[PDB]
């Protein structure tokens, strides 16, 4: 009989391509049905450029595939329509504004899989070793406290310990940190939803020039090469105050043998002064059938059992991942093991996008331009000031003759 093939998640980040893995297995074995899973590399935009083979070659060879939440305007070509496969109702059973983000022209590319948003993770025993009663709510305090935490840490003889760790490396990751950069100095989104590149103006050029403050200060040299398994690690050995990262990186800090288990909490990310908005940068994945697959109805039955209740609690009690579904975020066992899922559920769904949307099928190259631009500043090439002006230049060329 047919074997369904799925690509997602990665193996070579936290436990998400294991689980993933084991979620199919699972499926393949309730409904006998034969079941493979194809490996990605570590970096979403190293996945897109792999899954592009795929979707070039109409490739029968994966049925399923994980899609990131900046990817369906890019993919719905290759992507069954699932509208017809669901209810009204059981659609709604997910957050609306992430069904709407996977529809484009009315195409339904993906159900919502698990969500994502940047928060910060701190240090609770040091903030308390060093007078600190609660983590930062501006970025100056941030500064502030990862100086004076570094200092004395140093001094007492931890050569490998840092104020902060971050994803500074130039690839789609730098993107959402820089958004959230940008965004909570009152500096805007880049590109703006009606299409408007306002990323050149002083508040944006100030949050840059900010972060290349923190590189070889309070964040590692080597943070300008950081993705998001290089930040956790520094700060999983005990050797950041803070970090920026994602809800997966709680439940891999808290597992046994963790040596931060028990150490630390999480939080907003701090902003520029009191009236900033507040920045978390959406993430997440979506699940889409093959418009290449051979099987689809196989195919979409294991799309909605991957996004079933039951596999999504799954994903949050066992990887602190965030589900797409609003009633696990009030289950006993849900907040139980993740208490923060509650505080910080408005962060959550105030989350603010990349300009996927404007950008359609052009967004990866927007979004290159964006982390070649705030690398350079990172690296100290050029100053906010200059590199906003480049990038306003570049995002013009890239978005010219496109309309949303
Ligand atoms: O690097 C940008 C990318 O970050 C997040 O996805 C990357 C991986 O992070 C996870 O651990 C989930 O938090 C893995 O499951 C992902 O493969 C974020 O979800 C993306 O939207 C973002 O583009």
């Amino acid at each position: 009989g047919p074997v369904i093939r799925v690509a997602g998640d990665s193996t070579a980040v936290g436990e998400g391509g294991r689980w993933m893995k084991e979620m199919v297995e699972a499926w393949g074995k309730k409904t006998g049905t034969r079941v493979e899973y194809i490996d990605s590399p570590a970096d979403t935009n190293d996945r897109l450029a792999l899954y592009q083979q795929y979707w070039a070659a109409r490739s029968p060879d994966v049925d399923v595939y994980m899609i990131d939440v900046i990817w369906p305007g890019i993919v719905a070509p290759h992507a069954l329509d699932l509208k017809p496969y669901l209810t009204e109702a059981e659609l709604k059973e997910f957050f609306p504004r992430i069904v709407q983000n996977n529809t484009i022209r009315g195409k339904l590319t993906s159900l919502p899989f698990f969500t994502d948003a940047g928060i910060l993770y701190y240090r609770k025993d040091l903030l308390e070793k060093y007078g600190y009663t609660s983590p930062p709510r501006t970025w100056n305090e941030l500064e502030q406290m990862a100086e004076r935490v570094m200092e004395g840490e140093r001094r007492a003889g931890n050569r490998d310990f840092w104020g902060f760790v971050f994803q500074g490396k130039p690839y789609e990751g730098l993107t959402c940190d820089a958004l959230e950069w940008i965004y909570s100095h009152g500096g805007g989104r880049i590109v703006e939803p009606d299409g408007t590149i306002s990323v050149n103006n002083g508040r944006a050029a100030l949050a840059l020039n900010r972060a290349h403050g923190w590189v070889g200060r309070i964040a590692p040299q080597g943070v300008t090469s950081y993705a998001e398994e290089e930040a956790r690690n520094v700060w999983q050995q005990g050797n950041s105050l803070f970090m920026r990262n994602w809800p997966y990186a709680y439940a891999l800090g808290q597992a046994e043998g963790s040596p931060i288990r028990g150490k630390f909490g999480v939080t907003v990310l701090p902003k520029a002064s009191a009236d900033a908005p507040n920045a978390a940068t959406l993430g997440g994945a979506q699940l889409m059938v093959s418009a290449y697959s051979r099987y689809p109805k196989e195919a979409v039955d294991l799309v909605k059992y991957l996004a079933s209740y039951e596999v999504q609690k799954d994903n949050a009690v066992r990887l602190s991942r965030l589900p797409t579904r609003p009633a696990l975020y009030t289950d006993r066992d849900v907040l139980a093991r993740n208490p923060w899922f509650r505080d910080l559920l408005p962060v959550f769904q105030n989350a603010v996008s990349r300009p996927s949307d404007v950008a359609g099928a052009r967004y990866n190259q927007v979004s290159e331009a964006i982390w070649t631009e705030v690398h350079s500043v990172l690296t100290g090439r050029k100053k906010g000031e200059q590199a906003v002006r480049d990038l306003e230049a570049r995002i013009r060329r890239i978005l010219r003759h496109h309309h949303h």
